[PDB]
């Protein structure tokens, strides 16, 4: 599993469940092409987005639909989405965990990169 | 000053100085058109991006060039940039401060919306 996303809710102290996200990859003409998508499970995790063979070097964008998450909880949040843009696999294959901790007016994001 | 951006450095415990950023407004065709830009001051702040008359309701993106900041310090970063995408909404008088706290592999962003 070369790309995993984990989302937590800082208001409830819980995984953020059923959060949709779309992953894009920058094409040679500098446009964002669709790459993968999914939603978080009961654990707040989204696994299985890609494979080692498909997840080539490139610039990737993870767009996490945080606004829909908060709206369903009755909250009108600040951000439209949380965006995570990064170069992947520039020194060979790595495994990436993208993590996001969500509040209505704030989010924090980090990455855990392992070889 | 309806929109200000403040950037801090979590490795050095200091304002993040000379950080470049661009602000975009989402257009009718779903493209991002340039709106304003600048670099943070010695206090880590960027003032004077827009005026109350120009800062109408809509979806705005602040793209902060965090990669160049870390590169200038000789530190290898994860993100290409930090992206803050939000809707501006007229609910009485509002001033927006977008704040970002930067680490090489993580950032946190919040909004302080005041009257
Ligand atoms: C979305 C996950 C996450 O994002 C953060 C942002 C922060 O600033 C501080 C903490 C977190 C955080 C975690 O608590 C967390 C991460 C992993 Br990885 C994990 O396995 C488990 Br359990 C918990
Ligand atoms: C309480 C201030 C604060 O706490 C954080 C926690 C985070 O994880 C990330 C960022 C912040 C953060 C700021 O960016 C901030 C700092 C100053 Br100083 C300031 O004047 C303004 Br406005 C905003």
């Amino acid at each position: 599993c070369p790309l995993m996303v984990k989302v937590l809710d800082a208001v409830r102290g819980s995984p953020a469940i059923n959060v949709a996200m779309h992953v894009f990859r920058k094409a040679a003409d500098d446009t964002w092409e669709p790459f993968a998508s999914g939603k978080t499970s009961e654990s707040g995790e989204l696994h299985g987005l890609t494979t080692e063979e498909e997840f080539v070097e490139g610039i990737y964008k993870v767009e996490i639909d945080t606004k829909s998450y908060w709206k369903a909880l009755g909250i009108s949040p600040f951000h439209e989405h949380a965006e995570v843009v990064f170069t992947a696999n520039d020194s060979g294959p790595r495994r990436y965990t993208i993590a996001a901790l969500l509040s209505p007016y704030s989010y924090s994001t980090t990455a855990v990169v392992t070889n």
